């Protein structure tokens, strides 16, 4: 398996309904991208360094380094980050093959 | 379950044979760890976080939050951190429980 996470802080102004939106969109590319074997969000409660603003995670899966590709450049997830960078002030991104 | 995510970035000065003793330590910790039911390490191959420099993701699967916590305060990890803790330049720790 291989993965995509991300790592962000919502703008102060994004509501609570927004922010709803803004993972069941994320979520909701499942059913558009055939590339994505699984999705989870979710909100830290640990808020372990508040300076550093993040307060969620997203983590998509993939089958293997061909689907993972598919996905990133997918109309679908380019529309989103093209739309929905408007409710993020800080973002991470990770791409990488889960290893113990 | 519960997720403990560990984003990282080493210093520049860090060896591979530094960054490969501390992943193997980091996996043997948690699995003296009965709470435990999953980790995998990985290193981001997008390279997009610019500023910020985070390249490396440990997820850990707990139990429980309170779990984290006794973990957190448990000697073998204070211990961890002891020894290793030079080797990080920057450092985020999440905890979070995987939503759809």
């Amino acid at each position: 398996a291989v993965k995509h996470l991300i790592v962000l802080k919502f703008k102060d102004e994004i509501t609570e309904a927004q922010k709803e939106e803004f993972f069941k969109t994320y979520v909701n590319l499942v059913n558009i991208i055939p590339a994505m074997k699984d999705v989870y969000w979710g909100k830290d409660v640990t808020q372990k360094n508040k300076e550093e603003g993040y307060t969620h995670i997203v983590e998509v899966t993939f089958e293997s380094v061909e689907t993972i590709q598919d996905f990133i450049i997918h109309p679908a997830h380019v529309g989103f980050g093209d739309v929905y960078r408007s409710f993020w002030e800080k973002l991470l991104i990770f791409d990488y093959t889960p290893r113990k």
